[PDB]
């Protein structure tokens, strides 16, 4: 949390807006550097929520848990009573949390096995598509697509025609099972004695993963809105601290804290937004000073609105 509350520089009296609460990691760095604060603590996901309500019983009079996706965070911040104009800081830390990564069950890893659920809002919209639905339904151009187009998969084509000959046979429901079938699309001189290839980052099947994690919980969409909310609700000269995991999550941020606007999903036919992919973060008078960019396989972006 340390380079991330840096950025953040929380002064006695101030208020912020934890958009990513997750386990919790930088908000409670921030109350150790000042506990003269208040904080609004949000996350989509039902565990990372229940520890900021936790968090909220040590801290009653600075720490407000709030349940909600970055697109529903005006309504949520609107209920409080929060005005726009009034946060000294946003901090949206985009990655996955510990607990997601971590409990097998989620099927957010390529660890364990666990179910190909992978949505980050838990049990909180059981018919929420997982993971195991959109592989099992969608036919092979589409699968491509996302695969293309939100995991920057070079071999989208082969890993999709491999996943729909598999679900043939058995429908595809664990996380294992489908890494098995991913590295099945590649012949064995192709990936012989390749350790790199199971290595945490860099595993076969990561890129599949990382495209299917953002279709399911619709991220690229979620993090815009959430951008916006933030840039909202901050004050002039409250800072914008944001951390990015991946290229078109940190090219939607660099590009909204250029000013670059982006596909407003009104913006788009009913046609486009049902047969194609989402365009942002793709490569085809000022608001903001840029204060930071760091690599920390984290890309942190820090700007002051005007």
């Amino acid at each position: 949390v340390d380079e991330v509350v840096h950025c953040l520089s929380p002064q006695k009296g101030q208020i912020f807006l934890d958009m990513t609460f997750g386990s919790g990691g930088h908000t409670k760095a921030i109350l150790q550097k000042e506990s003269d604060i208040v904080l609004y603590a949000l996350d989509r996901d039902p565990t990372a929520y229940a520890l900021a309500e936790h968090l909220s019983e040590l801290y009653p009079k600075q720490i407000r848990a709030m349940l909600g996706q970055f697109s529903q965070a005006e309504a949520l911040l609107m209920k409080a009573g929060v005005q726009p104009g009034t946060f000294d800081g946003v901090l949206m830390d985009l990655g996955c949390s510990s607990m997601q990564l971590d409990t097998p069950e989620r099927g957010f890893s390529l660890r364990k096995d666990g179910p190909l659920d992978m949505r980050m809002d838990g049990g909180r919209y059981p018919d929420m598509p997982t993971a195991a639905d959109v592989v099992n339904a969608l036919d092979q151009q589409a699968l491509a697509s996302i695969l293309r187009t939100y995991g920057e998969e070079k071999h989208a084509k082969k890993i999709a025609s491999a996943i729909v000959q598999a679900r043939s046979i058995y429908p595809i429901t664990r996380t294992q099972q489908l890494a098995s079938i991913v590295a099945g699309a590649f012949p064995p001189s192709a990936i012989y004695t390749r350790k790199d290839l199971l290595q945490r980052s860099t595993h076969i099947a990561t890129k599949t993963f990382q495209a299917l994690r953002i279709f399911v919980n619709n991220e690229l969409n979620e993090l815009y809105t959430g951008l916006k909310t933030a840039q909202k609700f901050l004050r002039p000269g409250g800072r914008l601290v944001a951390l990015s995991f991946h290229s078109l999550e940190d090219r939607i941020v660099k590009r909204f804290l250029l000013g670059i606007s982006m596909t407003e999903r009104f913006n788009l036919s009913v046609r486009q937004q049902v047969m194609k992919t989402s365009q942002l973060g793709s490569d085809h008078p000022l608001m903001w000073e840029l204060i930071h960019k760091k690599v920390l396989s984290a890309k942190l972006r820090a700007a002051i609105k005007l």
